[PDB]
């Protein structure tokens, strides 16, 4: 509930890799068990995914980077260089994306969805694992594990693409929903996202698919 609580859980879950296990986090935040849960609870898992009894929180968000080329003002959505906020833009010729992870304008979008008190490195870590858009292209002629052909030819994932955006609608589904493939590793490991980083993401996806 509490909006300078929530954003310092946030921050504490994001210098330790967006995750941590209840009982570290309750050494950090100086509150009770029940009363943590409280306001993770109250929070939801548009903020906070409390998965398990070892129990584990995991930092989330609904923020969002605008995937335009050329963006056409005013916009919600926060704008910048992914490649940047990584710390591996190889082209700044000038990038066509900002450099200024906390411009006015992004600082904004963050104080919409409670994130304001941020600095970058707390973002990059939060969006890597909550935006889909920081995520390897997903392979368009992937129709599912049980055909003829798996694709067209590929370097791509071949994974469910609803299920990236917490939409698919299928309860048996027959497109991978599983991140966790030494394949799908493979491909996260050599875009930057590394297996503890992909954990995160299917944790968060799992949530958003049994929260319809
Ligand atoms: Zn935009
Ligand atoms: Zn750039
Ligand atoms: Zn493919
Ligand atoms: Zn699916």
């Amino acid at each position: 509930a509490d909006p300078e609580v929530c954003c310092f859980i946030t921050k504490i879950l994001c210098a330790h890799g967006g995750r941590m296990a209840l009982d570290a986090l309750l050494q950090e935040i100086a509150l009770s068990e029940p009363q943590l849960c409280e306001v993770l609870q109250v929070a939801g898992p548009d903020r906070f995914v409390v998965l398990e009894i070892t129990r584990s929180v995991v930092a989330t968000t609904r923020a969002r980077v605008c995937r335009r080329k050329y963006c056409q003002r005013p916009c919600d959505n926060l704008h910048l260089c992914k490649l940047n906020l990584l710390g591996r833009c190889n082209y700044s010729n000038l990038c066509k994306y900002s450099h200024e992870v906390l411009s006015e304008e992004n600082f904004k979008v963050l104080k919409n969805h409670e994130l304001s008190g941020l600095n970058k490195e707390e973002l990059a870590v939060l969006l890597l694992q909550s935006d889909p858009f920081f995520m390897p292209e997903i392979c368009k002629s992937y129709k599912g594990e049980g055909r003829q052909q798996i694709c067209n030819q590929c370097s791509r994932l071949h994974i469910c693409d609803h299920f990236t955006r917490g939409n698919c609608r299928f309860p048996n589904c027959l497109r991978s929903h599983n991140l966790m493939d030494r394949k799908v590793l493979a491909i996260m490991r050599e875009h930057g996202l590394n297996p503890d980083v992909v954990q995160n993401i299917q944790d968060i996806c799992n949530s958003k698919h049994m929260q319809k």
